[PDB]
């Protein structure tokens, strides 16, 4: 019985009899969130909605629906440890998104609103639903922010050894690579299911925290490649954010051996980023982030991964050695 964790791509319309189904059951649990409140609001909307698919072949979420998906999807979500406070998400609706220059402000928007100059704060851009499968909006990076993976003479890193394909791509879509270790990526956008465009992030928008030595990290860890599922409609381009927790920040932009053996703590990190005011999840956070949470009071909504946008894409023409 366990299910995939992937949601692929699609040529075509989600058909009625399937998605239906799915909307009912959403609308459900929507107005489930009133017990006995909103009976004849309830059905109004289900007329609606399924008036609305059999006309158009399928539907629109209204922004409260969007809101409450975003936030389901996310205490949905098993691993993230962050879910404990669901209620503490800023939804930014980007579904009339059409370009990927506009794609680009949006995410602008995002870092800004998130970073907050340190005090971090959850958020989510939700992009056009998938309409037939064949005009996708996909983010490209898997996070909004990450550093440059280079490949070396010997077989060793410099930089992020998890963007080594990414970082490749990149370089092969015209982007210019410098070669450090904190070389932030540019956004690979995907608009309307187009060949990506590159569009390198305003140096202003990535807040850094500093840890020779030699290390620095961005503040802001924002999951960029996810899909959200929600009454059979699907965001194949939806990126959010929370703050870190410390206990990975991926310095695996390694040689770093610089008790038992495995004894690599995460010290410095809790300690940098406390004294450089941005937000972690230490004790307070956890203790705070859950009083706020506390204050505003087949898994569906859900956040799914995707097969690398790069392995699937048709190309068009656009950016060689694709
Ligand atoms: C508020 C701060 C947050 C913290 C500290 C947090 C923490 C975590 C951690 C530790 C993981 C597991 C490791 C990983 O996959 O990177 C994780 C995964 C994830 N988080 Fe968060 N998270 C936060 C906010 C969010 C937000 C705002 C969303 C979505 C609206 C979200 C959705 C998810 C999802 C979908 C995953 C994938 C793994 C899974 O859920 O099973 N998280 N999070």
């Amino acid at each position: 019985n366990p299910k995939s964790l992937t949601r692929g791509p699609r040529d075509k319309p989600t058909p009625l009899e399937e998605l239906l189904p799915h909307a009912i059951e959403f609308i459900n649990q929507y107005y489930g969130s009133f017990k006995e409140a909103k009976i004849e609001e309830h059905l109004a909307r289900l007329e609606a909605v399924t008036k609305e698919i059999e006309t158009t072949g399928t539907y629109q979420l209204t922004l409260d629906e969007l809101i409450f998906a975003t936030k389901m999807a996310w205490r949905n979500a098993p691993r993230c440890i962050g879910r404990i406070q669901w209620s503490n998400l800023q939804v930014f609706d980007a579904r009339n998104c059409s370009t990927a220059q506009e794609m680009f402000q949006h995410i602008c928007r995002h870092i800004l609103y998130a970073t907050n100059n340190g005090n971090i704060r959850s958020a989510i851009t939700v992009f056009p639903q998938r309409s037939d499968g064949k005009h996708d909006f996909r983010l490209w990076n898997s996070q909004l922010i990450r550093y440059a993976g280079y490949q070396m003479p010997d077989g060793t890193i410099r930089g992020d050894a998890a963007t080594l394909e990414f970082t490749q791509l990149c370089i092969d879509l015209g982007w210019k690579p410098r070669y450090g270790r904190f070389d932030v990526l540019p956004l690979v956008l995907q608009a309307d299911g187009q060949d990506p465009e590159v569009f390198e992030i305003p140096p202003d928008l990535v807040l850094e925290v500093t840890m020779e030595l030699g290390l620095k990290w961005y503040a802001l860890p924002a999951v960029a490649n996810m899909l959200l599922e929600v009454g059979g409609l699907e965001f194949p381009a939806c990126p959010f954010n929370g703050w870190y927790m410390g206990t990975e920040i991926g310095v695996r932009d390694f040689c770093d051996t610089q008790d038992r053996a495995v004894t690599e703590i995460n010290v410095a990190v809790l300690h940098s980023f406390q004294k450089q005011n941005v937000t972690i999840m230490d004790h307070h956070t956890a203790s705070e982030s859950f009083m706020k949470h506390m204050q505003n009071e087949v898994l569906s909504p859900f956040y799914y991964y995707q097969i690398e946008p790069w392995k699937t894409h048709i190309w068009q023409n656009e950016h060689h050695h694709h």
